[PDB]
């Protein structure tokens, strides 16, 4: 698809069996959702933007679906105001920004 | 152009006659600069990151390149970790995602 830009860029994933709401978001580096449990090794990590840092869990290789596309890779979880999919995942979809 | 996200999506951005480095987005609804002197009167607005809120400055129909694609509109000023162009300008830009 193509999503334009006029309100947030917000999709339904699964993750974790659940289904939610996430933003893609170009500026993030890294994917973070909302406080939720996820299967095996975690370690720490601090992510920063606007307002600074927040201590996220760091969980690999969590498969998710976004927007029906499925893919692998890091996804953190912590006090994330909104859920974000970052361009470790966006790249796993194809996503390009287009002008 | 089209833009993946392997890497960060940098742009260089003209404000003020300056050439500066900015990040294209999508999760932000809306532009911010880093420090600098921008014309005209400033109203407040505080936004929300993923660490909490910030107070900048809201300067409105600012003239800005972005990736050489002019638009005019509201730009934030304030203590961002680096300059984001947001929907607000991206949407001026014709700019897109898709997958
Ligand atoms: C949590 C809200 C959604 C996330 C986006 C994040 C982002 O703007 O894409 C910024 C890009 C700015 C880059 C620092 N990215 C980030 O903050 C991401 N940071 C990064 O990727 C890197 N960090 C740095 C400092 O570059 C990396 C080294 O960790 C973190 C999510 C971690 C992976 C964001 O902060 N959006 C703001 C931008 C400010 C703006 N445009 O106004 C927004 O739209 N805020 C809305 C409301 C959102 C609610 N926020 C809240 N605290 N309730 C608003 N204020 O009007």
């Amino acid at each position: 698809p193509q999503i334009t830009l006029w309100k947030r860029p917000l999709v339904t994933i699964k993750i974790g069996g659940q289904l939610k709401e996430a933003l893609l978001d170009t500026g993030a580096d890294d994917t973070i959702i909302e406080e939720m449990s996820l299967p095996g090794r975690w370690k720490p990590k601090m992510v920063g933007g606007i307002g600074g840092f927040i201590k996220v869990r760091q969980y690999d290789q969590i498969i998710i679906e976004i927007a029906g596309h499925k893919a692998i890779g890091t996804v953190l979880v912590g006090p994330t105001p909104i859920n974000i999919i970052g361009r470790n995942l966006l790249t796993q979809i194809g996503a390009t920004l287009n002008f």
